[PDB]
């Protein structure tokens, strides 16, 4: 059975992932950011909407609750096409096949972002600005996709002027430089770093929660001690306590490495293809497997890539 | 080797199917409720009072699409949540199909109140129809929808209409407002999932039949739930479906291919529609479990569930 590897390139925006994943293609497609979904297929202009709203509510023109309803459904139209994408590769990912000193790939997936990222991190980065309910927040999490074995997820290491000054220059059509924003996303990514590596440790949140391996003060469920999820003795609903377990399920099989920023496009296109020998492989589930995803990922490319 | 039983009694709002099912269970059987506490203090506050008032805004011209599928398209999330977790912790439990039709009585039967379909698609789809959410938002839930765990029995019922409204005219739901017109696309909307899942089974193809637009014979795909995706928002010039919203009909059809969709009549007597469903349970498919002390965790999870969303 041939092999497969997929790479989720990952992380806070405006650190120059694509600008360094294009350098690496132009055995290997590239999946690129749904752009015009974004922007055309799936509304109109979402990202425009979306900081739009943070400032109406950073300058007091709306409330709350009302910026609350326009974050969490966009986050719907932000996520889907990562959403289809994974359901329809679900059933040709195989199982593990003896990644790292085994064989090179048949054939090599760099998605730009996984489903986490809008199911998980940036709703997360919302809440964590008045913009989102932490319900809803768990909302999310609770529709997070089984992990497929082979996930490998690459984070990036950027300093932050350094990322103040790349994100100022590649700003995405709507967008508003918001500091806060940055901040606030690349907690949460650094968080979901610790996490990962809490759980892959032997890390149990709920024997933690009444506060080697990370300490859980510095992982996700940080953020879940928020006076709405709680009883009125503090008891956390179990409604989100197995939210929750989805989460540290879901997380712990994930496959994570680390892309440091600071450097030249040739520089990062170089290391991300250094990481890929540590990358877990799969076996395509059939022979027809393998052409089928390339045509997904050039259909998807072609559709939505903008 | 225990096994476990799985129903779900889905189907329009105001037939009877609480009633029923408790009946059922007076009749071992665990029922998991409807988590109304999760939907009017838990997860947002009075949601059903908002999305009945916001169609309602929308309707008398109060509200504009955007405005109103923007706070429709937010309720649909939280009332979802509940089933979505359950699901997500269920399913590690959930082992291969055993069967009923002339196989051993189960170690445990959970009466589901709905299934996570109700929130992810039946719903969300009524209201597309009733112009206060969005085809591509239904699609986007649609590729949320979680994978279909084996002896998925549905449970969908029936009432003639005339009935069916003057049984909604009378239970007052907190929050609820009489709205005919939301009645009816819910009806359609369980009418055509009933037949999605039939024509799906009967080897029946959407892109096949896209062109044209068992428990009986094979139906029209123009009487499948496809056919509410033939909308110019999801239309490329070229005329045929973008790809995005192909996909995510690709996968409505590979999760409810697999489900067991049963009918039981609520045009009778209480006791009778109890007695009804007694009876379509003989059979319905069985699943093995995983680990043998899945029985006392679903058992204790199912009853929690109960204990904390449920009555309100
Ligand atoms: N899912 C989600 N993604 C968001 C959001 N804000 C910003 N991004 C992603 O960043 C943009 C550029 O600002 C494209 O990379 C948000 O609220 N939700
Ligand atoms: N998810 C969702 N559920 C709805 C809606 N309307 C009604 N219900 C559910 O019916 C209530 C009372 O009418 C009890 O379940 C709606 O728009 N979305």
């Amino acid at each position: 059975m041939p092999t497969l590897l997929r790479v989720y390139i990952d992380g806070p925006h405006g650190m120059g992932k694509t600008t360094t994943t294009q350098l690496l293609v132009a055995d290997i497609v590239y999946v690129p950011e749904p752009m015009t979904y974004w922007r055309v297929l799936g509304a109109s202009e979402t990202i425009a909407n979306i900081y739009t709203t943070q400032h109406r509510l950073d300058q007091g023109e709306i409330s709350a609750g009302d910026a609350a309803v326009v974050m969490t459904s966009a986050q719907i139209t932000m996520g889907m096409p990562y959403a289809v994408t994974d359901a329809v590769l679900a059933p040709h990912i195989g199982g593990e096949a003896g990644s790292s000193h085994a064989p090179p790939p048949a054939l090599t997936l760099i998605f730009d972002r996984h489903p986490i990222a809008a199911l998980l991190c940036y709703p997360a980065a919302r809440y964590l600005m008045g913009s989102m309910t932490p319900q809803a927040v768990l909302a999310f999490v609770a529709l997070i996709p089984p992990t497929l074995p082979g996930t490998n997820i690459v984070l990036g290491a950027l300093p932050e002027d350094r990322h103040i000054d790349r994100l100022a220059k590649r700003q995405r059509p709507g967008e508003r430089l918001d500091l806060a924003m940055l901040a606030a996303i690349r907690r949460v990514y650094g968080l979901l770093a610790n996490t990962v590596r809490y759980l892959q440790c032997g890390g149990s949140w709920r024997e933690d929660w009444g506060q080697p391996r990370p300490h859980i003060g510095d992982t996700l469920f940080t953020l879940f001690r928020a006076p709405e999820l709680l009883a009125p003795n503090g008891d956390l609903y179990n409604v989100f306590a197995w939210a929750l377990d989805v989460l540290a399920k879901r997380l712990r099989s994930m496959h994570v490495f680390i892309l440091d920023y600071d450097q030249s496009p040739a520089g990062c296109r170089d290391a991300l293809l250094q990481l890929t020998s540590g990358m877990v492989q799969t076996h395509v589930t059939t022979p027809g497997s393998i052409p089928t995803i390339c045509d997904l990922a050039r259909t998807f490319a072609r559709e939505m890539g903008e």
